[PDB]
């Protein structure tokens, strides 16, 4: 049905050496892989280098943010038009680290989703609830809110070709991921919630699960029905990333 | 006494082709200029590209902002160890565009200065006042403030090897530049202000002028005693940046 995506968000980790190594190894390690779609998001100053190193393979490049302006007098910003130019396709927006540390709002993340779409880039929209919200029973409500900032404003056609990445905040870097059962309950909720507005768009939107995915759990998770892939953090930097991609690929070709 | 620095800030402008064009022509057009130190700040995902193209010449590279972490779980952040790895020395911080549009604060802009310095990068701390602040007579108070954020927390020492770039906000992109008399008077004030803490450091701090500078006004402005160079905005993208550089160079060698 949906073609799986495993995307690796490298976060604040990269170097000329590490980019030379990981991507050239991945390139030989992922030769003839056709059941999964793979992308890496190097730190911005390395997107171009990893883009040249990934040539010959089908590793897709991504980026970890965009800002709202395409050009002009905006020091220190990230143009979507330039991300596009340099070869990024998958732009992470709305990750918990920008939401908490950088106090990024739903309204701002939605206007960014808006830009990326308009440009022709795949947003990987992160959503997730915190442990507090989780205990409270608010997971449906948080997730739904967060999807709605795009859904109620721009409409379900916005998700035609986007990626939602459910990343339970209490699961990011903690080591405590959602069980397959948990994971899938929310991916089904998400899908139901877009489908209420347009089921044709719900059926196609990739819902990746992110939040302590590693080789051991990659397969239990992927067995689920509404889990379309993964957004990998820590293990992106480890060779174990290939094993996570192999989970999504061979299970795909069941 | 002080060797001039002309840093071009590209703002949110760039592509693979303009970066090829500008830098190769600059590289060729700056052959033999020793009276001036030159640095360019391409947008982040092009510092590597430009660094490479600038190899051979003595065009130093820079960057338009940093964030406070060097490594980690910080999606979408810029690390100083990473800017340093890709080859950037001059990191602009506190520019009005970040200060207004990104609500960046002095306590923050100071913490970013600390971070640059500790990594061995050269901070280019923008300072300045708005038109309103100018009219009320607050130029002194505003500028001293902004400088004191680093001076009172970190000491006079923080300025050894650091650049201050006075850009009056009413002057940026407006076409309305400070007269050499305005420029000089303020640059002399800043230097007088640091000197009252440590005189020896105040003689070596480069104080650049920025705010609608171009080939015709570079000369008249460089004639002032306390104006050690130029932060160029929009003419960085023009061939007129080299004419600006020849004005700092020829008059330095008086």
């Amino acid at each position: 049905m949906r073609h799986p995506l495993v995307m690796g968000n490298w976060k604040l980790n990269g170097s000329r050496h590490m980019v030379h190594e990981l991507v050239s190894n991945l390139r030989k390690e992922l030769a003839g892989v056709a059941g999964c779609a793979v992308a890496i998001a190097p730190p911005e100053m390395y997107i171009d280098m990893a883009k040249r190193e990934a040539e010959g393979s089908h590793i897709m490049l991504g980026a970890q943010n965009v800002d709202l302006n395409l050009s002009g007098a905006f020091t220190g910003e990230t143009s979507a038009a330039m991300l596009k130019d340099i070869g990024a396709q998958y732009i992470i927006i709305g990750h918990s680290e920008r939401r908490t540390y950088h106090k990024e709002s739903d309204e701002l993340i939605a206007k960014k989703f808006a830009v990326l779409k308009e440009q022709g880039l795949t947003p990987v929209l992160c959503i997730g609830e915190t442990e507090a919200e989780n205990e409270a029973g608010k997971t449906e409500e948080v997730c739904a809110r967060q999807i709605d900032a795009v859904l109620k404003t721009q409409g379900a056609a916005a998700f035609e070709g986007a990626v939602i990445a459910y990343e339970p905040v209490w699961a990011i870097g903690t080591g405590k991921s959602a069980t397959p059962a948990q994971a899938q309950a929310v991916h089904k909720f998400i899908r139901d919630h877009i489908a209420k507005v347009d089921a044709n768009i719900a059926e196609q939107v990739i819902i990746q699960y992110g939040g302590s995915v590693n080789a051991s759990n990659a397969a239990e998770l992927f067995a689920q029905h509404d889990v379309d892939g993964f957004l990998v953090g820590g293990a992106s930097l480890k060779p174990e990333f290939v094993d996570i991609i192999n989970a999504a690929e061979a299970a795909k070709q069941a």
